[PDB]
């Protein structure tokens, strides 16, 4: 199956459960960091929920870009948060996509991305 | 005849000036003089080119930040020497991904309090 890597700072469970429809979902501190980097390299698609500021999510996205991974960033503008210029500026509408969404439609959006 | 190129990033204003002022003792500080998606792309392109040209990356990682995290991820993938500075007094818990990236050599994470930041930078660069 496609191997899907998910990164997030109840909606996370929603996202992972729907991701499982479309592939195999991947996800002391050192072995974690090494394990996640092995999974990141094995992934066909990297999915990140980028609404909450997170050093960790950002680091995973940086490593994923350097591995030339396909990346889907999910951002909720109704949160009132300002998405990092570095993430919004990294978007290429192809290998790096930033999709704005409302909580209720997250499944329907994931279906559209992976059914296309 | 180039000095070492130092890239500073961080999400505090007095602290950032102290850090940048001290880094100027050790090299060129690339980001010293840093609204819409078009400008966001310029920021990203500019920062990524300065990151790739840097010798040392210094990041203040106390405030959670997608952008700082992303710069660190690109810096590791560029094989840059990295110093992360974290203030535990903030009450924040540093991301395990960052703490786990440390290897005590080319990627170091130092816990510090504000009064000693110049002395710590002296220790790293001397």
């Amino acid at each position: 199956r496609p191997a899907l890597y998910f990164c997030g700072s109840t909606l996370y469970e929603r996202i992972v459960s729907r991701l499982r429809r479309f592939g195999t979902v991947l996800t002391g501190d050192r072995l974690i960091h090494e394990q996640d980097l092995e999974w990141l390299q094995q992934a066909d698609v990297v999915v990140a929920e980028v609404t909450q500021p997170s050093l960790g999510v950002g680091y995973e996205l940086g490593r994923a870009v350097a591995f030339n991974k396909r990346i889907l960033c999910l951002f909720r503008p109704q949160s009132g948060r300002v998405l990092s210029a570095m993430i919004r500026g990294a978007a290429d509408g192809s290998r790096f996509q930033v999709w704005d969404y409302e909580e209720g439609e997250v499944e329907a959006l994931l279906d559209r991305y992976f059914e296309a």
